[PDB]
């Protein structure tokens, strides 16, 4: 995985979760620990927290460690999103780590939601890879940036995905706020589903990182730095361009399936 020569996550100093972070549901499964987050899922309930902020812009970072074992039909996320705001009609950029049963990897999945996920057809708009190293072991990086132009997904500094902006209907441009959460997607382990038995799954998030613009920040703020001079670099680039070649699994795009008149972006 070669080095991507740019480390956005490095300028950014760590907050503690109370510093930018409320919980939102699941109270009684969450816990802070001097600024570090562990969350839970059993049969009781899932756990979730959200940002203190609503914001225009920004990079949206966290050090994240994932559940050992069977995981199957379990997601832990780290996303933007302002369902809360526009419900069903919604904006939302999601990273999501797919739960398995031990023997496989998880799925790193990311997504892109604007005015809505469909009433009448699944819309996606997923890139899924496989991870270069195993996320239960440690805490690794994982990084949204999104601003007017484009949305990139960084994973320890890589970038993974770029999702450029083309048109007004098909990018992200109201604002939103950050989410994580650990709940059950059985509905989709159409591995397999949520078996309870291996009870709780845990979700830990630490060193949080924010180089944002909240709403109403002075006008100046722009998003924090990603790259050498403002647009991906072409180390970067070729870093990425590694990631998708020898780990991506899943690409809406090639999907021959899926009503490309619903994602014109293709």
């Amino acid at each position: 995985p070669p080095s991507p020569g740019y480390y956005p996550s490095s300028q950014i100093t760590s907050l503690g979760f109370d510093q930018g972070y409320t919980n939102l549901w699941g109270p009684q499964h969450q816990r802070v620990d001097q600024g570090s987050l562990t969350i839970w899922l059993d049969s009781t309930s899932g756990s979730g927290f959200k940002s203190i902020n609503r914001y225009r812009s920004g990079y949206f970072g966290a050090n994240i460690k994932l559940q050992s074992g069977y995981t199957a039909g379990v997601i832990t996320s780290f996303y933007l999103s302002n369902n809360q705001d526009y419900p069903g009609k919604h904006d939302e950029i999601d990273i999501e780590f797919l739960g398995t049963i031990p023997g496989k990897p998880y799925t790193l999945q990311t997504n892109v939601f604007i005015e809505g996920s469909g009433d009448y057809n699944i819309i996606g708009r997923e890139l899924r890879i496989h991870l270069w190293f195993d996320p239960t072991q440690d805490y690794h990086n994982y990084a949204i940036y999104w601003t007017p132009s484009e949305i990139i997904f960084f994973v320890d500094d890589v970038p993974i995905r770029r999702y450029p902006r083309k048109s007004d209907a098909t990018f992200p441009l109201r604002p939103m706020w950050v989410y994580g959460s650990v709940w059950d997607a059985s509905s989709w382990a159409t591995k397999y589903k949520a078996d309870y038995r291996y009870q709780p799954f845990v979700g830990k998030y630490e060193d949080f990182k924010l180089g944002s613009c909240t709403v109403e920040a002075a006008s100046s703020c722009n998003p924090a730095s990603v790259s050498p001079y403002g647009q991906l670099s072409q180390q970067q680039v070729a870093a990425m361009e590694w990631v998708q070649k020898n780990y991506m699994v899943y690409n809406y795009c090639d999907d021959p399936t899926r009503d490309h008149t619903l994602t014109p972006e293709c």
